[PDB]
DNA sequence: CGCTACAGGTCGTCC
DNA sequence: GGACGACGTGTAGCG
């Protein structure tokens, strides 16, 4: 229980379950290469057939099955599911979520390889460039928006909807932005079209919306100018 | 070497070279337990601090670094990245991506364990239950909407943004749809305010707009009813 | 929990 | 290759 990994290939049942069943007690990340089927019910319904595989079980719950091709697992199961294995004609991962009911079985039909690995890790991301950070730089800095803006209310839960940053301007109107992190597409400005919408009902129509990202799609200047909304340029700020 | 699996506990750096350049000559899956630094910027930056984590890389190009916590990777590298391993005072996988720019930078200052998978996966995902099977249904069975709809697009792009559903009803007006194949939010009924809208533009007073989901959130509810839209429950068919 | 919206979203289709 | 929207989206904030 020392060591960071351990390895078996071509492990046997007994050895399976021993490293599989210490894995979970351990609360380390089990990993096993493997043939197998899975069969997901829950949310939707899948099938897939036989086939190999990379299985990560970490202790969290979360449960990761990846083919050899793309970044998204192929099935998967959420942190706080609960994982057993099962004897039958074969070895079988089984993970249940609660709330909603999702169940994920692993048949293995062949294990390469099943291991242990006891990671320690108290070190977590430090990520810069978000859109929360742009809200940041506004306040901070109201004039990348245009000089005289006055930033009020940051998430701002209008009637229906919440609004990312609310305003005023030199000439005191209320101001709507909505910013995106990246290149503002369609639902973008659907957004800042509903929530102008809100408040010119209280406000009148002097209410103003302004997208605020790097770019824009064609799509999103066509709506944003059809619905007499505006666009500012910016771009997320990096730490 | 001609095994489906090879593992290397505590590698040599000529080890672990040597299973890294194999991985990638054979496409095979490459999977590595480390204590490590993760170093990222692209379309925004971040940095991770030195911990455990598993490191996997596919030979489509995903790149992916697993803490032992949650579903998503911590950092990441999509499909078709190209991927090296320089050695400086340690090893360090650099991984980047062309358009955007990206890159991503792992320092490997302890690895674990190095293995090679030769993964053998002819099998697609068969997945029941999603927005498409919806659409089927009601082009196969309309009356599930309601008696008398004709249905007479699919996923129609009409001037701004595409429309799930496009139809008639039996008193002569257009008919929109808008499918969830979940509990509708605030973002659906956008979706379909902003199509009803488009299309009352061309064909005026005369257009219908309908959500079709298992259920509503209070919001949707709420600003459905606020612009008289309409909600028909449909959970999607597993098949 | 339920609502709401962001994400380095990823992914697939179709103009 | 851009635009557009679904996804078993996952994840976080907030009430
Ligand atoms: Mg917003
Ligand atoms: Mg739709």
């Amino acid at each position: 229980s020392k060591d960071k990994v351990t390895v078996i290939t071509s492990p046997s049942t007994e050895e399976l379950v021993s490293l599989v069943n210490s894995a979970l007690l351990e609360e380390a990340m089990l990993t096993i290469f493997a043939r197998c089927k899975v069969h997901y019910d829950g949310r939707a319904k899948s099938e897939l057939g036989s086939g190999d595989r990379v299985i990560i079980v970490k202790p969290d719950g979360s449960f990761l099955i990846h083919q050899s091709k793309k970044r998204e697992p192929v099935n998967w199961q959420p942190p706080g599911s609960r994982v057993r294995l099962e004897l039958r004609e074969n070895p079988v991962l089984v993970s249940i979520r609660r709330k909603p009911r999702e169940t994920l079985e692993v048949e293995l039909e062949e294990v390469y390889m099943v291991s242990v690995f006891r990671a320690e890790d108290y070190e977590e991301l430090a990520l810069t460039g978000s859109e929360a950070e742009m809200a940041e730089l506004i306040f901070e800095n109201p004039e990348v928006i245009e000089p005289g803006f006055k930033p009020l209310f940051r998430e701002k839960a209008i009637g229906t909807g919440i609004v990312a940053v609310l305003g005023r301007d030199s000439d005191g109107n209320i101001v709507v932005l909505e910013l995106k992190r990246r290149r503002a597409e369609l639902h973008a400005v659907r957004q800042l079209k509903s929530y102008v919408e809100i408040l010119r009902e209280e406000y009148g129509d002097k209410v103003r919306g302004i997208l605020v990202a790097p770019s824009l799609t064609s799509g999103a200047k066509r709506l944003l100018e059809k619905e007499g909304l505006e666009f500012r340029k910016l771009e997320p700020p990096k730490r």
